[PDB]
């Protein structure tokens, strides 16, 4: 490949951090979260579980060190997700372990910015009843860091929900996809925790 | 979780749209709106404000792109509302900022259909006077996109109002709950704007 | 602090995941839920709202990667909830946004297990009437993932309700606290959704 | 949606300005201000605070650039207020932070003209005493840019006050609603500052 | 707007400083503080809290760089407070978070001088008892930088207290408003800290 | 300001740590905790909640790096709390989110020592009954890290409770204020957790 | 005046540049030029000189440094033209030194933008002959930097010529006022020089 | 002269300000403007220019510092205008540079008040036609700060126009002299600018 | 602008010479002189003065020092004439002070070469008589250094006179324009002085 690029990955991977938040100063890490709802694959009336094929856009900035002076070189490199720390974002009410559709690869930038987009199929609790009716049905699932409080991780969203990718001839039509950010509390801890509640309204076409 | 599901969310979220209406061709976005009136919590005679505990069923279709070929996989995924674009539906005469009862989660389907159902407590202007009388009292609140004209967003309703969920031993009995769709105009703009007027007639039991 | 511990947090936080369910294979995520009812602070007859001071025990397993070979080192670390994904569990009928009593901190374990316990005050709909009578009164609130169907998130409970912590001289005596798990359906979606219904029977002592 | 409309928003939002006044040449920005007094919700004798439910009509022209040649296309688009710069108009004597009734959406026009109308509940200082008397009571609140002097922002009004929307069975009858524009000075600065004083005379019906 | 003015804000905002005290040489920053007591809105006997509607005049000089040669141009510009560093002045004994009445706008001058005047409602501890008596009652609250010692921030006052703005028909008459500057010490630190003690003597008229 | 001081803050803030515990070697972080009970503002018999106005003295040592050789220069600087990591100390049984009376500023020292003192109003569960009696009433609240075990964070106290600052004419007289340190365990975790239990005995004077 | 504004001017004037182009990077300075033809005062047949009363709109951006953090403050300040660098724009064929009608004041903006508009009377060479005829007469004068080549200074125009201000009962009627931008060369130098040629066609009414 | 007076001028001139607006707090500077029309010297029919011999009364307050304790001493001193800052008031449509009839001396007072009255001959655009008719002719010229917006400088007038000084046997009789204050806007800037329009109606006697 | 260019001007202006002839060795300075006769504006029979609109091409080489090693950078910069020394060339028989039509800007080159071209209107003694006759009339004016002798300044000319620029419809036709160089002596000094005699033969067309 390119030798210049080669040095970059090795320096960051070999020299530049183990799993530890590199930021010493006054910063929580914000992670932008967006959902591209690909398809609502299936509904289970007996189980009251619904399946979503989604990919999640995750963006964050990590502190990286510039060592060897940056010359005009390879600006973004791609690396396996395993190589770097990723956020704990989880669906609060998944019925089953989510499965991963896509390769675990993340693009990293010199500024330290990282973009990771997994594709996933998730089963979440939701009653399908009245899917056939014109009114349709509503489901909600909340995503957010399991462990991190708002102080440690701040979640942000650019927009409501990305319908564009949605499969044209999906079994179910999308009434409205929303991603509203909310902060709430748990009995364990005094700290506020932030999650993104994805509320999807859909019916069978 | 399931890896297959995993790829779905990431692909839609990471790759498939930022806040932008993905539909280039001749389509306004229609959002179906339905109200499930849970309870009329309180009435304030001095203030002339009334409190409703409602959840709002919102359905819309977003355009999503199919990338990796859809195999039989997770059909619906759930995601936080923050992740995706949600409609601006607002109560025209809320006295106070509405508060959110439920997690902000929305189910998305492959066809692009999204179902989001928030639970909310809203304070709206309404005179309680003569609540005790047999005649009861009537209140109306209109919901509809603040910014969007009928051309951008079209609102639709399947039915009048969902009483079934209504709390059995609520302080106030429900004479009739109606959701009539109407379009009206404002001095700012020549365009028609559509709203759903929820007219609730109730009295104390 | 300890350097060994230091590397652990950074590696997991910096390198090891953004909000995305890390589990590709055949697993929904199960989240164990337990309630420790601390106190029934207040009852509002006009409003028909009741206040509970609770802490919620939430447990889940996330997939983490072992990188640097685990030596005998710091087994659990604590981190802000913001740092990691947390489940969307919400009270279905809260009158108001729940407030958080405790710091948002969660202990994480090497196996990937996470324990997060928020302390919360919640206002929920419930008629107080006949609190004084010997029979007392019953209230129920359901907690469960907003968005996630049973397929995505499975909820489990070890036991009925934890009375032990209950304040000795609380205004209201506890007849019986129960947490029964149930799955139900919604018109939005064909999938089953699981929630834990907390049914509390209490009267004034 | 419509692709033609799609390009418009993105071009203006993505390419066409960050928060900076785009007008280089000899122009202050004039903002027309009008008040539609919806209701006088409440009066507090002990506090001497009065509550108004109002919506504020705000109009201004921003300089936008035409890039891709304008064909007959979508003339106005709607967008969230967050997307574009809005004026600092504030009530000089609000007792509390004003709350927002409506969605923050603003219609923008090709000429650059923008119309934004928030709905608000505001608490302002005003003695309610003698509200019952025939004479009634008078209150005044001034709205105007906090920071901007007359040189930077010029405020204009079309008419006195919009009573038409006023709720028919409001607790308080409207004797007269006036919006007189005035310019005044502050000790901080030599520049004239312009505000619109809303003087409302009302009594209980 | 004016292009000349346009360049000014951008140069100062875009090029000329992030939050950092720009002064390298032998200068502490002095901030002049003055209080314009608008009204004593309310007194709470049970709580022993009193409410003041005040605006605070704050003046300071920041070091700015002249770049493009200053021609006769826009001398003061106005900008949101968020854009520039503001002092930490806080009320030592506020019962609650102070709320902001006015827009956060500050006028800046070429010499670097900045004038920021927030309007605020503050709740502070103070016993109301004997408000009715002729003697009246006295309350004191101290304002001053929380973190900054006298070495970092020096506080100055032009005069005692500004009564002129005081509302004519306020519930409470003003016996005397004083702002005396004082320096005192805390156990944490050897450094002197300076605060302005506002002592207000008032009674009901 | 002083250029010498200027370099100090920037070097520590810009270069010297993101949120990560800087101590690699064998050290837990000890945080000294002290309470200065300012006032017992209110008691609520129906709610069984009591309000305390307190400031909390928090001291800890962080590892900082000396870079540019320390000359006789500015020994302590003050900075906003947001800039640096602060401990998670929380009241275990707060009824509501605590509010912050004072500016969030912390003094830092060259040795790495930091002193942060927030002023707070807290509502905690406590029965007021028999406040009037000579015996008075007792309340206890425990403060301590939510997430951190004794291994991660060790809490220490210099003395029992600081009465000196206590308001002379407070509604309630202070029988005795105590801060006893204790370590206890939770079902979640095998580790000991340390908290400071503030036991306050007070009655109405 | 306002202290905040005060600091601004001093910082820019005292600290922020002497006559030197502050822009180090790849930018020529563009200066927008527009003419507002106020009046054609006189024509001299023997001399073949014509007098124009004009004001010239000049806009440019200078690089300014932000030092003291910009808070919401005075956005534009005005200053004498002498204080800052102004462009060398000159009329190529003036018969006499132009005289200045207005005060030399220029508004400057935070972005660095400056707007300077001098009012001037200029005598330029032009034959008046046939002013009485229906055809009228044409004159042209070119304005442009004397010294600066196109590389150093780029001149731009928004529109043709501003007639609106033109005096209603001027001795001479305006057939057409044009400002066409052109670049041309001189024998001294290989570089292109840009000028705005004002071509005015007028006749006696 | 008087030594006491001597110290005064030196202290103010040597110690007490360079060109900078000394007022930090909330004050624009107001400058009162009055015109004493001495004579209409000449009219030029071909040129359409008219000559006025006027003196302008200008009053403003500057902030001065009292240093050496003021004893009963010299209350006003006179000094050359060059010594102190003077306002930029200019005639908007002067044909030529105004010439100065009188010495540039201004009286200053201890309160900081300054009175400066220049005598001037000004040539302004105005058609003389029909001067002989009974109707006479009207001319208008506007005076006002060139650079300063209404926010920076506020202009005020005591009365319409001072005829008393008018030369008895002037070539032209004065029908009416008026000075109306007006504020207007320019395309450069959003801010309002204030000017005094002197409208003089005169005819030949 | 360009930083590279920026350094150039500052180095030459700030570091590289005050008014002093930089050339130590055996060189007089030669200045090339050329005339571009733009127009013969007017003739005055009574006065015997004639007006020429001319621009003068002046070229000279100054010794400049190269400091920072010249990289490929900005080759010529433009600067105000005031910044650098210019030759004393004067018209020997001007009736009045010449006026300057153009901006005083001069282009400088790295070799040290400078090109300055002023535009000027000059009144010189010359009898107009017989301008109407076919023979026409002749006038001569000599330009040359006032103080400098041939030893100090040597004047050179490339050609006779530049007619090309001459205005097409000038009042007077140009028979022949000549610039002959000559050296002559004065009684003051033994040294030869060199001047360029411009002999213009013109008649009315």
């Amino acid at each position: 490949s390119r030798r210049s690029r080669s040095e970059i990955l090795q320096d960051v991977l070999s020299r530049c951090s183990p799993l530890n938040i590199p930021i010493e100063d006054d910063q929580p890490v914000k992670v932008s979260f967006e959902y591209s709802l690909q398809k609502i694959f299936r509904a289970d009336v007996e189980n009251d579980e619904v399946d979503i094929g989604l990919w999640t856009t995750l963006v964050w900035k990590d502190r990286c060190l510039n060592w060897f002076n940056e010359f005009t070189s390879f600006k973004e490199l791609t690396v396996p997700i395993a190589e770097i720390w990723t956020p704990d974002i989880f669906i609060f009410d998944s019925v089953g372990a989510p499965e991963i559709f896509s390769d675990k690869l993340a693009r990293v930038s010199q500024d330290g910015t990282v973009t990771y987009v997994p594709q996933l199929k998730v089963r979440l609790s939701c009653p399908l009843a009245d899917l056939k009716l014109e009114t349709g049905v509503t489901c909600s699932l909340k995503s957010g860091s399991w462990t991190h409080s708002t102080q440690e991780l701040t979640l942000e969203v650019n927009a409501k929900v990305d319908l564009g990718d949605y499969a044209s001839d999906t079994r179910f039509q999308l009434l409205n996809a929303t991603q509203q950010v909310n902060r709430k509390q748990y009995p364990c801890c005094p700290e506020t925790y932030e999650d993104t509640t994805l509320s999807f309204t859909f019916r069978k076409p």
